[PDB]
C-alpha cells in the first residue's frame, strides 16, 4: 500500500523575495492494480488549488512515484501557516494525510561569533576557521563562508543543536592553506536565519 | 519492526564500564506477544545474554527489549553481533547484525577556543572546543574544571569531513565572571585511536 512523504521548502528559499519556496508531497508505492492518485491541498485547514502536480514515474520495483508541488508565499510560511496534503488512492482504506509548517515559538536571533584557529594548529600545513552560530529560533538556517567578495568552497557545518535554553546553535568550520591566514587575508561567515535584519549578517575573521 | 543498538562509545573505552548491545523490539501485539531472542558472535550462538522483562508503550502495542553484555576488545576488534527473534505474527524470524565501523582508526586533534571578544558584551560566555581528524566516529566529550565536572555543555554530532575523517565541537557555558577571573576548564576527550584511550586540553584567559 502507497507511502507518502511531505517535503519543507529550503530554508534559504523562504528568506529571499527571488527564489521560490515550495512544499514537496511525495507518494511511493502506487501499484500497477490501482494507479490513479488524486491529490487535494490545504492551507490552515482551506482547500487551493494552485500546486502543479507531476505525471506520475514508473519505477524499477514495479510501483509508481508521483509527485506534487505547491508554490508558497514567503510570508505565509514565516507566519507560521500549516500546509496539508490529501492523498488518494483506490488501494487505500482511508486517504493518508500528512501536515507541514515552521517550527512553532517565538523566533530567536542568532548570535554569530568567529574564533581563530588555535595556536597548536599552526604546526599544521593547514589552520581551522570557526565560526559560531547560537540563541537562533527555528533551527532553520543557512550558513557560508567567503573571501574577498568570493566563495570559499572547503568547509563543513554542524547540523542544528538543541541548547538548554531551547533555542539552538550550530558551527561551521573552514579549512584554509595555513599560509593564506598568515598572509593576513579577511575571511567572512554568513549566515541566514529569519530573526536577522534582511534575514542576513556576516562576521568577518583575519589575524 | 526490529531496531539493534552499538554500545556506549565511553563504556568501550573503559575497562570498568559494561558495555552493551541492545535488541529492541516495536509494534508487538497483545494477542501474539511471545517474543524469542537468539545471539551469535561471529556467527556463534552466545548465551549469556539477559532478556529484560516488558513495559508496553502508549499505543496497543508493547516495547520489548533483550541486552547481550559484550567484551570490550572484541567490539574493538570488529565482532560481528547478530539478533535474531520470531514472533507468532512473524512469517519468518526478523534477523540483523551489527558491528564497529571498518577502518584504521584515526588519532583526534583536540583543540580549544576562547570565547570572541564580541560575546563579552554578554552575562555568559562560550568556550569552544574543537576535536577533529577522528576515526571511528565513536567519541565521548566531557568538560570540568579543577578537577570537577562542569554540566553546563552541549557537544554536536560527529561529522563527516572532507578527507573522510570525522570532526565536531563540543561547547560549555559559563558566567562571565567565572571566565575573568582566571579559572582554568579542561575539555576530556575519549577515543579509541588515543593513547590509554583518554586526551585533555586546558582552557584560560591568556593575559
Ligand atoms: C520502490 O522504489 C522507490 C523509489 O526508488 C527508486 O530510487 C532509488 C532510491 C533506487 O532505489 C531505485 O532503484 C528506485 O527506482 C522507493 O521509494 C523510496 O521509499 C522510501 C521509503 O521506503 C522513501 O523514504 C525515505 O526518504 C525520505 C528522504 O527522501 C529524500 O531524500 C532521499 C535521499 O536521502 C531521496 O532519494 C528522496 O528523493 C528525497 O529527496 C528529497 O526530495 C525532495 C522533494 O523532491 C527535495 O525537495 C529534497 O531536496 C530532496 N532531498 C535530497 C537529499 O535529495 C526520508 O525522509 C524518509 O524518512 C522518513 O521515513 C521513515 C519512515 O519510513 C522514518 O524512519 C524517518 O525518520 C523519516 O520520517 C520521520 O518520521 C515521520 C515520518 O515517518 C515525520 O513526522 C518526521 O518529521 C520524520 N523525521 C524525523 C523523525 O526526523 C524515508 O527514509 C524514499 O524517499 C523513496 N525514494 C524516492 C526516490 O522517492 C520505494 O521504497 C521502493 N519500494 C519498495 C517496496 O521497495
Ligand atoms: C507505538 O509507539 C512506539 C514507541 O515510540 C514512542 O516514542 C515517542 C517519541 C512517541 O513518538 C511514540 O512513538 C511513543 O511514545 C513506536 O515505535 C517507535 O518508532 C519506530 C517504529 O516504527 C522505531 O524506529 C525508529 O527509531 C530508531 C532509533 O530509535 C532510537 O532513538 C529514538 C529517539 O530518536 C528512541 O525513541 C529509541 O528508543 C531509540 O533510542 C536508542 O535506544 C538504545 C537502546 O539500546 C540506546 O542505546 C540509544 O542511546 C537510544 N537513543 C538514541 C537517541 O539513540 C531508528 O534507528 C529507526 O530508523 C532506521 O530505520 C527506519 C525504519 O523504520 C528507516 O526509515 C530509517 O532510515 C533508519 O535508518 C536506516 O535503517 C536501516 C534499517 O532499517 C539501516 O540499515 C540503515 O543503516 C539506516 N540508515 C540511516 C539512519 O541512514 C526508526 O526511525 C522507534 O525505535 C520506536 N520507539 C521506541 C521507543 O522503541 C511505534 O511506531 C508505535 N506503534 C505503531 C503501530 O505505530
Amino acid at each position: 500500500a502507497p507511502s507518502v512523504f511531505l517535503f519543507p521548502p529550503k530554508p534559504k528559499d523562504t528568506l529571499m523575495i527571488s527564489r521560490t519556496p515550495e512544499v514537496t508531497c511525495v507518494v511511493v508505492d502506487v501499484s500497477h492494480e490501482d494507479p490513479e492518485v488524486k491529490f487535494n491541498w490545504y492551507v490552515d485547514g482551506v482547500e487551493v488549488h494552485n500546486a502543479k502536480t507531476k505525471p506520475r514515474e514508473e519505477q524499477y520495483n514495479s510501483t509508481y512515484r508521483v509527485v506534487s508541488v505547491l508554490t508558497v508565499l514567503h510570508q505565509d510560511w514565516l507566519n507560521g501557516k500549516e500546509y496539508k496534503c490529501k492523498v488518494s488512492n483506490k488501494a487505500l482504506p482511508a486517504p493518508i494525510e500528512k501536515t507541514i509548517s515552521k517550527a512553532k515559538g517565538q523566533p530567536r536571533e542568532p548570535q554569530v561569533y568567529t574564533l581563530p584557529p588555535s595556536r597548536d594548529e599552526l604546526t599544521k600545513n593547514q589552520v581551522s576557521l570557526t565560526c559560531l552560530v547560537k540563541g537562533f529560533y527555528p533551527s532553520d538556517i543557512a550558513v557560508e563562508w567567503e573571501s574577498n567578495g568570493q566563495p570559499e568552497n572547503n568547509y563543513k557545518t554542524t547540523p542544528p543543536v538543541l541548547d538548554s535554553d531551547g533555542s539552538f546553535f550550530l558551527y561551521s568550520k573552514l579549512t584554509v592553506d595555513k599560509s593564506r591566514w598568515q598572509q593576513g587575508n579577511v575571511f567572512s561567515c554568513s549566515v541566514m536565519h529569519e530573526a536577522l535584519h534582511n534575514h542576513y549578517t556576516q562576521k568577518s575573521l583575519s589575524l
